[PDB]
């Protein structure tokens, strides 16, 4: 039967990297064929014996880019921003600033010039050290030539963009890109009426841990999700024509690769690979060297057309937390896997490939 055969393809996969990893609580949502498939492990909540279920909250951490995004895409489809634009167009207070020469691109590609992995613990989230901030920053290197993965680089994309469209961040999330996209479980502030559904997170000596805030956090890691709604958001990746039409527009736009590192091809919060492809490099280019270290870029001709026999993700942490997002434009294949422990990327991708492979 297929839904046996299904389940244990699914159960192989999460139940050792769940022990491995002792994560408490994990969600796998699928699509495939058009259909969704959700699995469900362990628990939410050690100490109230909460359930994981489809509908269970997840911080999703750096997976949030993706929903960034798709905001900066709906801003270019409306014109009221273009990737090769002057960051300091967008924001007074950055004229005169070294952001007087780095483009929306560069920094939506954290291409900017050594912008570092998270804002200074001397930052915090306050606008006017945001802004100090960036006034002073100066390049390492000079823009456009050097990957350095970085939270405050595509914070101030997504701060930016949602300055080009004259209202903050978080509410144009919400009033305007949750719901344009159908997502109802789907949060940068959990209402106090989902608390309930909200997972514990766990880290070291299974602390609790769910985020706090910081600067820009809405913009790089701040959305809480269910894996269905996760999974829509899969969905509509996978058939934007499916949507109103700049909310369309605004999903392609996340599929367009400006440059390659390795295996990697680099778009607005989507990366890339050619499938099939290894464990062994999907597991290098989500490795700790390409969060953490500088690289150079090979610049493409052209934008390229993430779409295909191509393999589009994204992974995501919070202290508490691990999320793993995976899409396959050229077979209509989505996959989701939500955790409530910090493991490691490479686990998540052992996961994800086991599943892909299986379907
Ligand atoms: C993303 O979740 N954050 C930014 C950075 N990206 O790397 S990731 O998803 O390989 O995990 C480091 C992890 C994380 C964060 N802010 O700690």
């Amino acid at each position: 039967a297929p839904a046996d055969r299904l389940k244990a393809l699914v159960d192989a996969a999460v139940q050792p990297v769940m022990k491995a990893n002792d994560i408490p609580g994990l969600a796998v949502a699928i699509s495939l064929k058009g259909e969704p498939h959700y699995f469900s492990y362990g628990l939410a909540s050690k100490e109230d014996g909460r359930r994981v279920t489809p509908e269970t909250l997840f911080e999703i951490g750096s997976v949030s880019k993706t929903f960034t995004a798709t905001l900066a895409g709906y801003a270019l489809t409306q014109d009221k921003m273009r990737l090769d634009d002057r960051a300091s167009q967008h924001w007074p207070a950055l004229q005169g600033s070294r952001f007087d020469g780095i483009s929306l691109l560069d920094l939506a590609t954290y291409t900017a010039g050594g912008l570092p992995l998270q804002f200074p613990d001397s930052v915090q989230k306050d606008q006017a050290q945001i802004r100090d901030y960036y006034r002073q920053w100066q390049p390492t290197y000079a823009p456009g030539s050097q990957r350095l993965y970085s939270n405050p680089s595509i914070g101030l994309f997504g701060y930016l963009a949602a300055r080009s469209l004259g209202q903050p961040f978080e509410r144009l999330m919400e009033q305007q890109v949750f719901p344009a996209l159908g997502l109802e479980q789907t949060h940068l502030d959990v209402p106090e009426a989902a608390l309930a559904q909200y997972a514990q997170g766990y880290g070291k000596d299974d602390r609790p841990l769910r985020v706090g805030p910081g600067p820009l956090d809405a913009e790089g890691y701040g959305v809480k999700t269910s894996a269905a709604d996760l999974l829509r958001f899969v969905d509509a990746n996978l058939h934007p024509e499916r949507l109103d039409r700049p909310w369309a527009q605004a999903l392609d736009a996340t599929h367009r690769g400006y440059y390659k590192v390795g295996d990697m091809t680099q778009g607005l919060g989507w990366e890339a690979y050619d499938w099939p492809i290894s464990l062994k490099r999907l597991q290098a280019g989500n490795s700790t060297p390409m969060a953490l270290q500088p690289h150079r870029i090979a610049r493409l001709p052209a934008p390229q057309a993430l779409e295909g026999q191509r393999l589009l993700n994204k992974t995501g942490s919070t202290n508490g937390f691990g999320a793993y997002v995976a899409f396959v434009p050229g077979r209509d294949l989505g996959l989701v896997i939500l955790a409530n422990r910090n493991y490691p990327n490479a686990e998540r991708v052992k996961i994800a490939y086991a599943i892909l492979s299986g379907l």
